[PDB]
């Protein structure tokens, strides 16, 4: 499908999608193409469905370490900038969005997760994860809460847990080790420990999620939550006296939360590819064109050298780049997503009473460092039940949307039928 002569782009509801939509209407005056924007949700698991049968969006917005995944299975088209325009951006963010040696992606936005805070609750925010539980008790005797951040989506969880330890894929050389799981430590252990222990101790409820916690804070209810520059704009209406700053240490160290660079990448099938590289490289990486997303959701640091050094002015930016300078970027690696989802079930079974931590981070190490992960091997035995004889042409299909090798397809599947 892909309607040619047109462009379809794919970015997640929480960012400023009407601004950018206001950069597709000055591109359809100045070209005559229509942009449409449209933010599904769960698009980074949806886009590889699609996409594996050649439909899906021209280009598709989303932190670069689902990008990877993409580009291995051949889903996005190699971006090709010149030398002027590639000085336009910071170099470690082009690296970034660089898989196999080939450019997948137009970096744009730096994220970071910072901690924010009500200042006419708290004078001064807590420089450790330590003293929290005291704060809750202080504040719980006033009828308010000291925390409230997302605890469903591993994003805002990992920061504390790898604070101490823990790390995504051991990397030695220029290469990554698929089998060394840095969840399966004593560092990734104490902080999912302490995340543990302050939801046991009911200084936090483990069904709060981003919904649950944005409400809280911009009601003026807890004290701080954790988030990134895309949430600013709707404190910023809730008129409540918020700063932006360094997260918590926690048992001396600084919290670490992975770095995502948010990138547009181009549909491998899209026959507006030259257009999508057009209205990316011309109307959007501008500082006119990040700035009309900017008004609408921050995008918080960004790629793009000329508007990063504007925004840096703005404390709220700096906090954000000290949070990014503490953390690190993270892999782009096809592996990313296993190791999501594995972070993902460890955190909610240990959370909820359920695993214990040490059980639950164990798992989680076999799950992220499956040859075929459980999410996936899923999408195999479904399939399997409908069709159990896969076409050379199908199994190249499925390969795509379960993103593991055509080969890996093909084995599994005779060793199903053994």
């Amino acid at each position: 499908k892909i309607e040619e002569g047109k462009l379809v782009i794919w970015i997640n509801g929480d960012k400023g999608y009407n601004g950018l939509a206001e950069v597709g209407k000055k591109f359809e005056k100045d070209t005559g193409i229509k942009v449409t924007v449209e933010h599904p949700d769960k698009l980074e698991e949806k886009f590889p469905q699609v996409a594996a049968t050649g439909d899906g969006p021209d280009i598709i917005f989303w932190a670069h370490d689902r990008f990877g995944g993409y580009a291995q299975s051949g889903l996005l088209a190699e971006i090709t900038p010149d030398k002027a325009f590639q000085d336009k951006l910071y170099p470690f963010t082009w690296d970034a969005v660089r898989y196999n040696g080939k450019l997948i992606a137009y970096p744009i936005a730096v994220e970071a997760l910072s901690l924010i805070y009500n200042k006419d609750l708290l004078p001064n925010p807590p420089k450790t994860w330590e003293e929290i539980p005291a704060l809750d008790k202080e504040l719980k005797a006033k009828g308010k809460s000291a925390l409230m951040f997302n605890l469903q989506e591993p994003y805002f969880t990992w920061p504390l847990i790898a604070a101490d330890g823990g790390y995504a894929f051991k990397y030695e050389n220029g290469k990554y080790d698929i089998k060394d799981v840095g969840v399966d430590n004593a560092g990734a252990k104490a902080g999912l420990t302490f995340l543990v222990d302050l939801i046991k101790n009911k200084h936090m409820n483990a069904d709060t999620d981003y919904s649950i916690a944005e409400a809280a804070f911009n009601k003026g209810e807890t004290a701080m939550t954790i988030n990134g520059p895309w949430a600013w704009s709707n404190i910023d209406t809730s008129k409540v006296n918020y700063g932006v700053t360094v997260l918590p240490t926690f048992k001396g160290q600084p919290s670490k939360p992975f770095v995502g660079v948010l990138s547009a990448g181009i549909n491998a099938a899209s026959p507006n590819k030259e257009l999508a590289k057009e209205f990316l490289e011309n109307y959007l990486l501008t500082d006119e064109g990040l700035e009309a997303v900017n008004k609408d959701k921050p995008l918080g640091a960004v790629a793009l050298k000329s508007y990063e050094e504007e925004l840096a002015k703005d404390p709220r930016i700096a906090a954000t780049m000290e949070n990014a300078q503490k953390g690190e970027i993270m892999p782009n690696i096809p592996q990313m997503s296993a190791f999501w989802y594995a972070v993902r079930t460890a955190v909610i079974n240990a959370a909820s009473g359920r695993q214990t931590v040490d059980a639950a981070l164990a798992a989680a190490q076999t799950a992220a460092a499956a040859a075929i992960s459980p999410q996936a091997r899923a999408f195999l035995e479904q399939v399997f039940r409908r069709k159990q004889s896969l076409n050379s042409k199908e199994k190249e299909e499925v390969a795509k949307k379960c993103g593991i090798t055509p080969l890996q397809v093909r084995v599994w599947f005779i060793n199903k039928r053994m």
